[PDB]
C-alpha cells in the first residue's frame, strides 16, 4: 500500500506504469503497453513475469501456504472429498447439497469412454509405460469427441470439462489393467470417485472386490492433495497451448506429458542408475541405493521441492494418512519400514538438512501407493489424473479472460540479412 | 546507439537494468534478476516480453521481412529445397555437399514408421479429421520410440529430432490414405522429400505413379514456405512444453494441436456457417458465400495476418508457383478461376482494403493444394508437417540455452484465506 | 564328411542327402527344389497369429508358439502312419521354416513381413526376408 498507484520506467523518456495489487502475494507492474511504445523486457523462464491474473490457487512458498479458492489445503484434504474440491476449483465456491448432487450426477453421466477408443488401447504394445499410453489416449480424444472442440463456445468448454473430468479415472485404470494383462473394469455409478477408481484398478471378474474404507479415504486424499498446484510448468503449458486455440483434450494431454517430463528427462538411469547398484554394494541395507543414489538430487523421489522452502504443506495430511494405511494393510507393509528410515535420513542427514531435501507429498503418496500394491509406473498417471481438474479450471479461467494469445518476443542474436548461394548441387 | 547502456525502474527508489542488444530488431530490458527482489511485471500474452534469445528466424512485420538464419525466405523458396532448408534451420548455415548428403542419407534411412504404430491408425474412426488423427498418432510416438525421451541427452535429442523429420511425411500421407480408404504407401529412398510425399499421397497399387516435376517443385516450395515462422503461439507452446521436459514427440504433438486450433476454435460454422448459405442465395456466383461469409474475418482462409502489415513475404513465390501449377494441370483448374476473383476482391473491395485482408501464403498454397487434388482437411496437416522442422529447431535451441523452465507468476486476485466448512452430505 | 558338404554343396542338396541318403541326380535335385519353393508361403491366417504375440517377446518363443500351432491349420497331413502325409508334412516344414524364422525377426523389430521369392536360393531368399524393406530393392552380397 506504498506505491500501489504508479511507478516509472526510464530508458530515454520516463514511462508511467501502473502498479496492480493482488488480494494476497506480491504486486505487479502493468507493462502491457511498453511493447507498442517500443519497449520489451527480457525474461526467459518468466520468473519476473506474471502471465495472467488468477483467483484459483495461491502459494506462499517460504511460509508454506497453499490455498484453493481461499481454502487451506489441509482443511480441504481432511474435511472434503475429491469431487467437492473439483466443484470448488471449477466454480470458486463450496457447493450446496443441491449443487453437489447435480454436479456428481453430471460427472457420473459421462464416465464411460467410447468403445472405439477402447480399441486404441489394444494397438499400444503391452509393454508400454502406462504414462505414455495416457498421453497417447488423451491425445486421441479429439478425433472421437469432435463436437466439443469449439474452445470459443462456452457450451463446448463445459461439455469438454465434464468429459475430461468424468473419463480420466476410467482411462487411467484402463492403462493399468492393460499393462498387467487383466480385463478392463467399467465405471460404477454406486461407488465414490475414489472407490470407483480402486475398483476399476484392482477388481477382476473372478471375485467380488471389497473397497477398503481406509484405502478409499487415503486414495481420496492423494487425489485432493494433487488437484492443483498453481502456475507450475505443466499448467503453463496447458494455458499456453490453450491460448493458441488448441482443443481441450490436446491441452490436458500436453499437461500430462509436461508433468511426467522429469521422470524420463532424467537419464535412462538418472535416479535409476543407482537403482541397479543395489546388487553389488548391498552390504549396507539402505545407503546402498536410495541413500547413495542421489548424486543429482530429486524432488521426484519425494525429497525437496523448488516451491516450498522448509516443508510441503500437502505432506502434513498425507503423512498422517500414510500411518493409517500402513497400520491397516497389516503384515504386508512392515518390510516397507525403510520408509521410516528414509524419512529419518531426510530429517537428520547433514546433506539433506543443508539442501533442504525434506520429504514432500509424493514421498508419503508413494509409500501409500506402494503399500496399495500399485506399481510405480502408475504413480504419475494417478497424479495427472487428479491434476486434471486443476488444469481444467486454469484453462477455463484463461478462456474467460478473453484468450489472450501467447505471442512473446525474442531477442534476435542471429545472422543479419545475408544472401543464399547453394553450396550443394544435389 | 542510444540507450544501449542502461535503464531504470522506480517504485519509490531506483533500480538499474541492462539493455541487451539484438543483431536485428529491438533490444530488450533485462529483468531476469528482478524477481529476486519481489518486483514482477504483468503481461498476459507476453506481447511486451522477450521470452528468449534466438538466432533461428527473424521477422520485421511492417517491412514484410522473413529471414531464416539470415537467408531471405524468397531466396530459400526459389533456390533451395526442403531438406537443405531443414539443414539450414537446424544447423545455422547452408550445408557442404558432404554435409547435405550425410544429412539426407540419415533422413531417408528412418522414414518408415514401426509396424505397430500402423495398427494404431486402424483404431481411429474412418470419418475422423486427418488433423485429429495426426495429433493422436504423434502424441503416441513416445509409447513406442521410448529410447529417445531424455531431453537433457543431446544424443537423444538428435535421434528424436531425426525420427520426427523423417517420419512426419509418412505419417501425414497415411492420415490421408486412411481417410479415403486407400492402402498406405511405403516411402521410396530414390525420391526427393517432396516427390516421395506426393507418392505416398497419390500412389495406388493399380499402377506405378509418376510425379509431375512442376507439381513436385510446387509442393517443395509449399513446405519451404511453412518450415518456420518464429515465436508464434504454436511454436511458443512447443518451447514451453519442452522447457518442463516434455518428451520431443509430446512437444511436436502439442504444436500440431496448437496449429489447427483456429480451425475448430472457430464455431462449428465460424467460417463454415456461410459455406452453407451458398445454396439459397447462389444467385450471385461469388458474393454468395466466400464473399459474404466473413462477418468475423479470417487469416485462416488466406486473407490478412497479424504478423505482417501490408503483405506476406511468403506469398510472393507461392503466387508465382500458383500460376505455374494452374498453367500445368490444364483443364481441371479453369473452374478454380474464382481464385482470381477472390484475389480481385481482396485487392479492390473496400471492406478488405480497410481490414488489410491481403492474400497471405495460405491463400495461394490453398489454391495449389486444391489444384493437385488434396482435400482441404489435409492442408494444415501439410503445413504442420512442414512446420515440424522449425519446431524441432526452436525446441533444440531452448535446450542448448539450459532449458529455463517456464515458471511464471500470477496476479492473484482471489479469496484471502478463509476457513472451510462443507454443507453437503455425499 | 561335414567339411566336404559345407565346402562343395549347398543347403538344399544337403537336405536332399539327409532325407534321401545319396547325393541327388540333377533331375532329382531340380524336382526337390521345385517342390520346396512352391510351398514356402505360410497360410495368411497363420500370419494373424503372429500379431497376437507381444512385440517384446523373444523370437525363439514366438518361433515355438507358431510351429506348435501349425497342426491347427495344416490339419491335412497329421497321420504319421501315412507315408504321403509324412512326405507332405516334411515338405511343408522344410519350405516354411525360413519364412517363419524371418517373420519372427521382422515382427520383433517392427518391420513388415517379406514374401519368399522363387528366383532366389534358400540362403539368399532367407537373407532377403530378413533384411529387405519396401523402401528399396535389396541385393544380397554373394
Amino acid at each position: 500500500a506504498d506505491t500501489k498507484a504508479k511507478l516509472t520506467l526510464d530508458g530515454d523518456t520516463a514511462v508511467e506504469l501502473d502498479v496492480l495489487k493482488g488480494t494476497l502475494g506480491q504486486d505487479v507492474i502493468d507493462i502491457r503497453t511498453l511493447g507498442s511504445k517500443g519497449v520489451f523486457t527480457f525474461d526467459p523462464g518468466f520468473t519476473s513475469t506474471a502471465s495472467c491474473e488468477s483467483k484459483i490457487t495461491f502459494i506462499d512458498g517460504d511460509e508454506g501456504i497453499l490455498l484453493h479458492r481461499g481454502f487451506p489445503i489441509d482443511q480441504l484434504a481432511t474435511d472434503s472429498n475429491y469431487l467437492e474440491v473439483c466443484y470448488i476449483l471449477l466454480n470458486g465456491e463450496k457447493p450446496t447439497q443441491e449443487q453437489y448432487d447435480e454436479f456428481k450426477t453430471t460427472v457420473t453421466r459421462h464416465t464411460m469412454i467410447h468403445e472405439q477408443i477402447t480399441r486404441l488401447f489394444h494397438a499400444f504394445r503391452r509393454d508400454s509405460h502406462p504414462m505414455a499410453v495416457m498421453c497417447g489416449i488423451t491425445g486421441a480424444l479429439a478425433a472421437f469427441y469432435h463436437d466439443s472442440l469449439d474452445v470459443n463456445n462456452p457450451r463446448h468448454r463445459e461439455i469438454a470439462a465434464f468429459r475430461l473430468l468424468s473419463k480420466m479415472p476410467t482411462m487411467a485404470a484402463m492403462c493399468y489393467k492393460y499393462s498387467i494383462g487383466q480385463p478392463f473394469v467399467y465405471p460404477r455409478n454406486d461407488l465414490s470417485y475414489a472407490g470407483n477408481f480402486l475398483n476399476m484398478m484392482f477388481s477382476t471378474p473372478c471375485e467380488p472386490y471389497e473397497v477398503n474404507p481406509i484405502l478409499e479415504r487415503a486414495m481420496d486424499r492423494i487425489l485432493i492433495l494433487h488437484a492443483d498446484h498453481e502456475q507450475n510448468a505443466s499448467t503453463s503449458t496447458v494455458r499456453t497451448a490453450g491460448s493458441s486455440g488448441a482443443n481441450p483434450f490436446a491441452c490436458i494431454a500436453a499437461g500430462i506429458a509436461s508433468l511426467w517430463g522429469p521422470a524420463h528427462g532424467g537419464a535412462n538411469e538418472a535416479a535409476l542408475k543407482m537403482l541397479e547398484e543395489i546388487s553389488s554394494v548391498k552390504h549396507i541395507p539402505e545407503f546402498v541405493r536410495r541413500a547413495k543414489d542421489k548424486n543429482d538430487s530429486f524432488r521426484l523421489m519425494g525429497f525437496g521441492h523448488r516451491v516450498y522452502k522448509n516443508y510441503d504443506p500437502r505432506a502434513t495430511v498425507m503423512r498422517e494418512t500414510c500411518h493409517e494405511v500402513l497400520k491397516e494393510l497389516g503384515t504386508k507393509d512392515d518390510l516397507l519400514e525403510v520408509a521410516m528410515e528414509l524419512e529419518n535420513i531426510a530429517l537428520n542427514d547433514p546433506y539433506f538438512i543443508e539442501k533442504k531435501l525434506y520429504p514432500n507429498v509424493d514421498f508419503y503418496s508413494g509409500i501409500i501407493l506402494k503399500a496399495m500394491g500399485i506399481p510405480s509406473s502408475m504413480f504419475t498417471v494417478i497424479f495427472a489424473m487428479a491434476r486434471t481438474v486443476g488444469w481444467i479450471a486454469h484453462w477455463s479461467e484463461m478462456h474467460s479472460d478473453g484468450m489472450k494469445i501467447a505471442r512473446p518476443r525474442q531477442l534476435y542474436t542471429g545472422y543479419e540479412k545475408r544472401d543464399f548461394k547453394s553450396d550443394i548441387k544435389r
